[PDB]
């Protein structure tokens, strides 16, 4: 696909159980630092209540997507897993902005709806990134959680399942998100 | 003059001294996809040995310019970056097209052929945003160069002024060149 164009939608996972996402707003904000921004569109899709925020074309300019990212609100529970592929490649690969998608899930915990068939979709757009979130997880043995966030990404799971226990760990393996991204040579 | 019509007109300087022109052609890529499609236009003005390539009015929508881009050639070497303007100023913006105008000199090194009248001439395209590419002289203190890349644009030089010692920077840079002429309004 196209070199260096990319389109990182984040799945901003917004559960109102987690101790101060603060410090997740933080790490999007040490994002577009590294991620050379402009040719990919940061796409906003808060959901876990609410659903979605900031689209693809939207994000005019660098200054006011950081002021977006600030701007973000938090609020949900209910993990619709399947249910964000659906909100997202669907509504993200129109024509009104197109290019190279990269999927990123930074849904916390399980998902109650089963992927599935979603799996099968995902080729589609390629590039599911999965962040095990282990936000709530932190004051439990997961075990069973880390099992239902490994069985997300497609081709090459290891690369892309970036982990995320505490709040505050994203803010290092942002960096190496945008990198890694950067030089995704497959298809 | 009016918004969102814009008329990128990219000097695109295929110089044997700029080692692998896939950066040049990428940079423009990446300028796509911050820019209006189907309303703006990058005239992928292949000159330095060839006679330009894509004009505005032929391409239309992304999904022409990005396998264009792709598929250009490459092939120069005398420093004739003068020379462009002819070929810009007078032959793309003509009554086959018009539209607003914007020149973009991604010239590789000096030019030979003094600029003075071309540089008065200007003011008939306006907004000549140049970059300073000098890969030839990636080995050695250009500085000359350096000091006959800069007086080249009109009114505000530093706002045009793009630097590209080095094939790194294109790629980098492009983003703030895209966020910019986004709002580029002057006259």
């Amino acid at each position: 696909k196209e070199m260096s164009d990319r389109v990182l939608i984040f799945a901003v996972d917004a559960s109102g159980s987690a101790a101060v996402l603060s410090e997740a707003k933080g790490a999007v904000e040490l994002l577009l630092g590294r991620a050379y921004a402009a040719r990919d569109h940061v796409s906003l899709i808060t959901f876990r209540g609410t659903a979605a925020q900031v689209l693809l074309q939207p994000s005019r300019s660098l200054t006011q997507t950081k002021r977006q990212l600030q701007g973000l609100p938090g609020g949900g529970g209910t993990p619709l897993a399947s249910g964000m592929e659906m909100a997202m490649v669907t509504a993200k690969q129109a024509r009104s902005r197109g290019m190279t998608p990269t999927i990123a899930l930074l849904t916390d915990g399980r998902g109650n709806i089963a992927l599935d068939g979603t799996a099968n979709r995902e080729l589609a757009g390629e590039q599911a990134t999965k962040v095990a979130r282990a936000i709530r997880a932190s004051g439990m043995p997961a075990v069973i959680i880390d099992t239902a966030m490994r069985p997300n990404p497609a081709l090459v799971d290891l690369a892309r399942t970036m982990d995320a226990h505490y709040i505050a760990l994203p803010r290092a393996t942002a960096h190496k998100m945008a990198d890694v991204l950067g030089a995704a040579l497959e298809a």
